[PDB]
């Protein structure tokens, strides 16, 4: 059975960056609301002896949309962080050098693909296969976790990831963005 | 060079049940850019000089994506009216009891399949080829004017459609949906 895993800092921490009322809809009713209808949906299936993420690899429509979306908000909330954001140092900032050519080209490549991912979706930073960083956007539910790259950093734009905060513009929420990464969350990631 | 049409009511006409606020920024703002791309991506093209219709139907991408939204929200302020909502009469509910036995069978289905269209999208009422009524939900930009199917009917589900007034209660804003619905226009475009 799945429980809505702690938020990791308090609901106003990330504020004015993304504000607490933008908490408590975002994790308080959407990431619950998935958590909720995942469990009823796979309730007396075969897919509630696995675990998120073989659900996720091995299924379709409404029980894959619930089970990735719970999995890629609580990889979200752990990329964000207060008293983080600035530019990385350490194997992620020569990773990032090394497949982008500098931290200002990976920036402007992320916010760009951010900004034109067109309706609902999710912007990733993923190490490929090869070991080579690569920026990847899905639609709605898509995940990294269908395919052999190694998800990194994501950053949501739903629109109800900056609506109350920024309304239409989307470009302001993503500025914000940036201010909040946690880099340590991404070391993690990349070296596992 | 398309022009945005001008909106049929005031922008407090639609209040309590889609508030000024929201069309501020869903006319003011998201179709007022949509327009504008469009514009841009068009000029110097085989596409400048067409009408939105044969734009739509023969392109795919950004162009299709622009074009799609800016015919999709003046179709669904068209759906919209003070001092409407109810029930139908006349021709239109003759066919609407004919396709779906009731009109309280019609509402809750049409309410069902806009609240399940999952992610950004836009259900519809549409009428077939052989003169029956369905509802249709597509995703993103997606529109029955790319099928053979004629449109009759319309709601956004795009977060930007609700977001300020309803949050993430979807049902809610479906619910006031109905007191907006101008049959007027449902009757224009069924004997089209
Ligand atoms: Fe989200
Ligand atoms: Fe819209």
């Amino acid at each position: 059975s799945f429980e809505l895993p702690a938020l990791p800092y308090a609901k106003d921490a990330l504020a004015p960056h993304i504000s607490a009322e933008t908490i408590e809809y975002h994790y308080g009713k959407h990431h619950q609301t998935y958590v909720t209808n995942l469990n009823n949906l796979i309730k007396g299936t075969a897919f509630e002896g696995k675990s998120l993420e073989e659900i996720i690899r091995s299924s379709e429509g409404g029980v894959f949309n619930n089970a990735a979306q719970v999995w890629n908000h609580t990889f979200y909330w752990n990329c964000l962080a207060p008293n983080a954001g600035g530019e990385p140092t350490g194997k992620v900032a020569e990773a990032i050098a090394a497949s982008f050519g500098s931290f200002a080209d990976f920036k402007a490549q992320f916010t760009d693909a951010a900004i034109k991912n067109f309706g609902s979706g999710w912007t990733w930073l993923v190490k490929n296969s090869d070991g080579k960083l690569a920026i990847v956007s899905t639609s709605n539910a898509g995940t990294p976790l269908t395919t052999d790259a190694t998800p990194l950093l994501t950053v949501d734009v739903w629109e109800h990831a900056y609506y109350i905060d920024y309304r239409n513009a989307r470009p302001g929420y993503l500025e914000h963005f940036w201010a909040l990464v946690n880099w340590e969350f991404v070391a993690k990631n990349l070296a596992a």
